[PDB]
């Protein structure tokens, strides 16, 4: 039992040993001794949880642990809660890595400096559990490899952190009063297959439980389902196995309860002598789908011949079919549209400890935004997660914990047949544990782990064990024989990326490959890096057009940010804990923050994933529902008519459309005003009744159209004022009453403007050709020549110097005309030339026409527009245009044209990495304090300059600059968003009107 | 390093641990430091064999071993040779079992009384091997699981007896002078998968070697082949891997030598950074097939940039293609005819220790009888066996060591995913070790081990790793998705055997199954239990008729008999060593004896497996060759004409027939004698030139036809003698000169006959309806109601009592007429009635006509004929009929009609289990001493009575009875031979003539 004996074998450095005296995997059990408690999911006294206060000690190496541990708790041992992680309690700094292994690349050898978490607990046991029966401990998760000592006696050894590990303890437990000793290692052989793009982190991060069973017990049972052609008639296969002594009087009963009412049942004795097959016929079953989570509570009973109950076990069972034919993924006889998401397991204040409140809230947020698919990335999740998924309705794509991305080459390990034991354990235990749940539809053998022979073997094993689920696997080009569902990573829509032996075809070309008939779902796509989720529409357009393209999984859901205290909490990324090597802000790809505050990208995803598409044909509206089984019985359309912001007419039409059907909505006689402007038709689908995952009045979909537009009519500029512009050598001074504008003659820019006495411009009006660093532009630079920001720096756009010219004009009949031009040159090469024209009439309205030309050889300029720093600091920003949330030219789909007003705080989004943000495009009229600008432009308003945004790496380091910064841009490129390691995105003119 | 520490883990009782610090599998290597030595297969000094005299101690349990072992040899330790087995040296009795596990059925637990072989050796090492390089030990086989201690230091643990186990010893070896300690266990977890129908036996049964390699070495290399349509152009893929430090100056060279001449070559540096691909084009390659073993010696060199050689490795490579299309197994573009055999590894004086002399002699005997296929049953064989197979030409079907027949149900283990590690090891190590050899054509995953999911996984892994070979597997009805070559066991030709979930269709029905397109080869068929190999022809007729039926494997080759000393050696079976439970004589199924003396069944197999089929059309002869690639350039037909034994005309015609072609041989004007009798045409194909496996004048095929028959003409019976039969109350006495015959009137049988004075009959002439117990009749009885011998016993045929009747007639004009009848009744029910008629003419010729009727309700009588014990004991037996070897009605195909003369010793075959044998059918004339019998009958002559044959279980217990026993039978049933556990086989009259 001594450490000097146990650790000498170095079992953590041997790929051929994955478990020692570990019991067989099985679906989670509670050992109910009463059928009613089993059916109603009441807590079972046989399952005693052991979460509480334990004793922990840290050591830099396993050998550094003294032998005084196993007899009594160390004096320096602290009191920690379990489940929890010692990495967050400051004992060592967690490290985040993307590709490079945090440890030395030498399998199966692991670094000698192996941190050891010395967890222990002293506890009592009832003699009732000891005189009879079997008592076993269940570790729902221990990262990453651990040994076990019970009362100073060695019990076994374990691995496979992300899956439950159980051992038999009835033979080391006695006299209640007892001590459990668990030693855990940060590093082991499995870490080579545990190279998730996640925080390298350890401890006991899942619940520790104590289960007591009688000598004779139910061992395993698989509940499958088959259907007829019309799904009216179906039969349930509750195959059941047991263990122990076999008595002829033993009987089993499988009872199917639709709620409190029993529908079907059956009984049979044993006879495999430990396995018995029961088939239960069900009529008109309430099918299961993401829209309707119909649940059947099937109870399996191990009961005596006279009828006394020994042990009862139950599992929620749903009736659904998932199969592949003709290249389409059919769910209950209907094609699927996977609007997925990669939910990483992460908690802002507990690391990878997950609890029911967070899980439920995540499911609620995910269902509120039309997400009906989840891929646990990249490991099986908490056991209750799947139960909640069945209860709410959410297709899950389970993913075996296999990841060896950093190994060179990728499949150096998954082709060596010495790792078949470990890979088979990590796959088969997941399959056996999570087969019964109906939500899990697609088993995935891993994310790009390289296509060897072990993946073929495991794919065939899965297809032999559970043939009711397609098996996807992305590695080896995602088109090998080890994959039923072609799942490439970041395959762009039209652009082709032909890499050697792992090419990224355009998705349509991948569909049109010769001899290819399997359906395509995107393993990962639409990186949500802050203000990103770009091309989503393009992506959703392709998904809706092409039948055999069945959606993807937006990566990723929750932001993997750990709370750091300066005492003000500030979100941090890799490298802020002193960890090296790290991967900076690449760990920040969440649709919501760690504390579940919705990102701006969430709204765009929700809009693009709506179930209702709308077509406008004159007066009528065509409404089409993407639901396949459910009727729109909880929806109510709200159409409204607005002329340049002001509403004119509105109405409500309840929706009654069949699944995959169409409904034509005839609008009333819409108003046809003679006033100048653009009429807009906004339709909003609202769910008046609160559902299990939504509140009353929930918005499900909305869309807008442009109605008849009346060309602007009257707009007479100036009244009667010939302005005697003060011509001076240093500036041109123009005064109209209390208003004054100063134009510097040495720089050629608007220096200062006056409203009476108070100054208005803290920074002269200049053109801006640059935007702050963008994740996509950066790509994998820190230098990447093809990175967009690197190309801009090489072209010197950030360091281009404006050279003033002339063309200065003079006054007219009722106004003063200023005409100027500038030349921006970097090391002598003229990058851009723009010619401006400034026009201040007798009414004070200033019209500025700028015509910009760009050299072809230089890379495309980031933005075309004017920048300045206003002296006015107002509390709100008002505009008429697309909003209210921020938008971009490539991500303006979710933006809605209306008169929006937001506080200045809302004008900047709290991205942790500062960059260009707060942009509002399609703004025909802007209001901020006393000034107002009209036309057709895009702008952002914030208290931080672009220079500060570029320089500052963290949001919490940002400081509010004096005044307000404005960047009114005529044009701007898209932000891309296809990928974050490569680019994903000549003569122009804009007209602006300045008024007050 | 102490036992009390090492054995405490009980690694032999853990299915999850199959190796500890065991190096990777690889093709056998010699580490040649010189290219010429590598090419010419000269012995390599780097490979130091360690076979010699070791030190061994036996213990009943591993714990019983004192700790004084690991420091010095025990005083009671004996000096044994290695490789050899301690079971044969009398330390414990080996046990043979068929189905029931010799140990208790409780996996993975094994009995506490675990025998331990304490093998050890003290040896010296050159410092030249120690100052540099890597020195590893290779155990070619250790049954069944063993630990290893080097110089008192623990090195690792091993399993997988039938495959080589190697460990790194450079880190425990130093100062030459050293001691190797190996502890071996008879029982371990793998014994549950090691349930071969063989002698449960242990030790170190294969060679122990010592290999030294430099720090940088060649690790693995797979040599595949592909061809064009016409096989004229082919390319060689000598993919090669290495290990250690990688230097840019390192180079590899693959050179192809057709003997002493180099044909193709190539070189390339590394770059996987440790793997390099070479492709060598070959023109007009000398293809490989069982007929022509063309060999290419490909040498792989690890050489420096300047050219100095570091390490060179070579492997014989043959050019052949094996693939499945349209339901036919194509070898080099041609269909195959598998005339296989199940060669069990067994040696009469060394157990399972196998050596080159025995292996070569077995290959010689196997090729001399048209066996061109071998299935190592059921485990990979000795590494040199495959080399010899490539060198001589013999398709091999490798079989992974998986067998769990006795487990209830069969696939209780091969579906539990906890045994996937062990099964994957036992399959993948075999595949990796034996992939390069060209003789191995079909990988087999086991014999009926039950079809779970592990077999599907391993089949897909094999098809992913080596797609050039079809994979057969017999379990689960032999038609699952885990099998490419449908291989059922003992599927009869026309009779159908519909068992639940494992039925045995008739082979033609199995061919005609719906949706079935895979070819069928018989996994096991034609049990060769002594005088058996029945239905062979039927089987070969079906094989030749049906294209998609491609032959089988005659089970089995060598008799698994161990030598027992009474000091006279006598062959023994299971249960003669005191072992219990056993399976008696079921271990005796060899085409040759243990010392390779040919059984009589060998001749019948050779005749039925001939490559040349003959058709007779008047005078010409049609000769068709079953060869597909080779021309019959070493054959010479010998046709002969014989009239009732005496030759009349003969000639020789050299054979020149294309593969799968036809040749018509025009005979000369054959004689047409007017003498009465049947003309016979016997053609024999003789190989005048000695081949690599045969001697000059080897007989390859022979066949016979019946020519024009001239009805017997003159045969006047009697001369002039009216015999005054002495009518007495107790007997009828008939005297003709010196000859006298006595007919008892109370029994109705010929009591005694006189030649002058000397008596002739020691036992009165009586009818025999019984034959001794037959393996097939016995089936699985010891009581089986359907067993034929049991049915005969129930009917009382063995205990039927002859009741005398009358009809006694009197003399005629020139002779005396006796007419009698008898009734054989068992408990009052008349089983048979026969009426005899005895006719002694004036010439002394006695004609006996017997007419026999049989009750329908009783089972068919074993034989119809006369039995007696002659007083004459002659040294030879002469007859004109089918021979010279023994034959049976169902196995008379190999028998040839001719005047044969054999010594009385040859008249009885030395089957270890005595039974009915020595039978010669189709005997038109018999000669033995002074007497002679003519007609058309079947007979056997021996010194042992049928009663003694039934009673005596061993041949060596047989004692020569006085006189000679004769059983002249008119009719006899077949012996069957389809299987040995179930049956596999009304009014009659015969005429016999007795003369002198």
């Amino acid at each position: 039992d001594s450490l000097a004996v146990v650790l000498q074998r170095r079992d953590w450095e041997n790929p051929g040993v994955t478990q020692l005296n570990r019991l067989a995997a099985h679906p989670p059990f509670a050992s109910w001794r009463n059928s009613e408690e089993a059916r109603t999911d009441r807590p079972s006294q046989q399952l005693r949880s052991l979460n509480g206060e334990w004793r922990f000690a840290w050591f830099p190496a396993p050998e550094a642990v003294p032998e005084s541990w196993l007899e009594c708790d160390l004096p320096e041992a602290d009191t920690v809660v379990v489940p929890s992680n010692w990495q967050m309690h400051g004992y060592d700094a967690p490290i985040y890595t993307n590709v490079t292994y945090p440890i030395t690349v030498n399998p199966p050898f692991v670094p000698t400096e192996n941190p050891t978490g010395c967890y222990s607990l002293t506890f009592n046991v009832d003699e009732s559990w000891l005189q009879e029966g079997q008592t076993r401990i269940i570790f729902d998760g221990v990262n990453s490899a651990f040994h076990l000592w019970c009362n100073g006696r060695w019990v076994g050894y374990g691995q496979d952190s992300r899956l439950p590990s159980e051992f038999d303890l009835s033979a080391f437990l006695r006299a209640g009063e007892n001590r459990l000793a668990v030693m855990v290692l940060r590093w082991s052989d499995g870490s080579y297959l545990e190279d998730q793009d996640m925080w390298r982190m350890s401890g006991i991060f899942r619940d520790v439980s104590l289960l007591h069973k009688p000598t004779t017990q139910i061992s395993d049972f698989h509940v499958a389902t088959r259907f007829n052609d019309d799904f009216s008639r179906a039969v349930l296969e509750a195959e059941v196995q047991m263990c122990g002594e076999l008595r002829d009087y033993l009987r089993v009963t499988v009872s199917l309860w639709q709620g409190e009412t029993q529908v079907a049942s059956g009984t049979a004795p044993f006879g495999y002598a430990d396995r018995v097959t029961l088939r239960l016929n069900v009529e008109n079953p309430k099918l299961w789908s993401a829209e309707i989570p119909n649940l059947y509570r099937a109870v399996v009973e191990l009961h005596t011949a006279d009828g006394t109950l020994i042990e009862a076990e139950a599992c929620d069972v749903g009736f659904r079919e998932v199969r592949i034919e003709n290249g389409l993924l059919l769910l209950n006889g209907k094609p699927l549209l996977i609007r997925g998401v990669n939910r990483h397991e992460h908690h802002p204040l507990h690391g990878q400890v997950m609890d029911e409140q967070t899980m439920v809230q995540d499911i609620l947020l995910m269902k509120q935004n039309n997400f009906n698919a989840v891929r646990c990335s990249h490991y099986p999740n908490h056991p209750l997660w799947y139960t909640l998924c069945d209860r709410y309705g959410l297709y899950v794509v389970d993913e075996a914990n296999i990841e060896t991305h950093g190994m060179v080459p990728m499949n150096r390990l998954t082709d060596d047949p010495r790792w078949l034991p470990a890979m088979s354990e990590r796959v088969t235990r997941m399959v056996q544990r999570d087969r019964n749940h109906p939500s899990v539809i697609i088993w995935s053998l891993g994310n790009e782990s390289g296509h060897g022979a072990n993946h073929d073997a495991l794919y065939r094993w899965i297809k032999s064990v559970d043939p009711s689920r397609p098996v996807q696997y992305e590695g080896g080009g995602a088109d090998t024989t080890a994959t039923d569902i072609i799942c490439p990573m970041y395959a762009r829509v039209d652009e082709d990326q032909p890499f050697p032996a792992v090419p990224k075809w355009s998705i349509k070309k991948w569909l049109s490959l010769p001899g290819e008939t399997r359906p395509l779902i995107l393993c990962e796509y639409a990186h949500a890096m802050g203000n990103s989720l770009g091309g989503f529409a393009k992506y959703w357009q392709a998904f809706r057009q092409y039948p055999r393209l069945q959606g993807g999984f937006v990566w990723d859901w929750v932001d993997q940010s750990l709370i750091k205290y300066d005492g003000n909490p500030w979100s941090a990324y890799g490298g802020d804990f002193g960890d090296t090597p790290n991967d900076r802000q690449f760990c920040m790809n969440g649709l919501v923050f760690a504390d579940r505050t919705p990102h701006p990208a969430l709204t765009e995803a929700k809009h693009q994933q709506q179930f209702f598409q709308f077509r406008l044909s004159g007066q009528t509206i065509e409404v089409t529902s993407e639901y396949l089984f459910r009727h729109s019985d909880n929806e109510l359309l709200h159409w409204m008519v607005a002329l340049d912001g002001k509403p004119l007419a509105s109405g409500e039409v309840p929706l009654d459309v069949a699944p995959q059907g169409k409904q034509l909505i005839e609008l009333p006689e819409l108003p046809q005003p003679e006033s100048a402007g653009q009429l807009w038709l906004t339709v909003r689908v609202v769910q008046p009744n609160a559902t299990a995952w939504s509140e009353a009045g929930h918005i499900s979909a909305w869309q807008q159209w442009r109605l008849a537009e009346n060309l602007s009519v009257t707009l007479p500029a100036a009244s009667h004022a010939i302005p005697h512009l003060t011509t001076s050598e240093m500036d041109f001074c123009i005064e109209l009453g209390n208003k004054r504008w100063q134009f510097n003659r040495q720089s050629g820019f608007l220096s200062q403007m006056w409203i009476g006495d108070k100054k208005q411009l803290l920074t002269p009006l200049r053109d801006q050709f640059t935007r702050a660093p963008l994740d996509n532009d950066i790509g994998v630079s820190e230098i990447d020549p093809n990175a967009w920001v690197e190309r801009w720096k090489a072209a010197g756009h950030y360091q281009a110097e404006a050279a003033l010219l002339q063309c200065t004009a003079d006054t007219l009949a009722d106004a003063v005309l200023i005409t100027t031009a500038h030349a921006w040159q970097h090391q002598g090469k003229t990058l851009f030339i723009s010619r401006k024209t400034y026009r201040i009439d007798g009414s004070g309205q200033m019209a500025i026409t700028v015509d910009v030309e760009v050299a072809s050889d230089t890379p495309h300029p980031a933005r075309i527009g004017l920048n300045c720093q206003l002296a006015q600091v107002a509390e709100r920003v008002n505009w008429l245009g697309l909003g209210p949330q921020e938008n971009y030219p490539d991500r303006l789909t979710a933006a809605c044209f209306d008169r929006w007003d937001l506080p200045l705080s809302d004008m900047y989004t709290p991205y942790v990495f500062p960059s260009e943000n707060g942009l509002r495009c399609g703004t025909r009229e802007l209001n901020y304090g006393p000034h107002q600008w009209r036309g057709d432009f895009q702008f952002n308003i914030s208290r931080y300059s672009q220079q500060q945004l570029m320089e500052t790496s963290h949001r919490h380091l940002l400081h509010a600059e004096e005044g307000t910064w404005l960047n009114i841009d005529g044009f701007h490129m898209g932000i891309g968003g296809d990928d974050s390691w490569s680019p994903s995105v000549g003569r122009y003119h804009y007209q602006l009107v300045w008024c007050q």
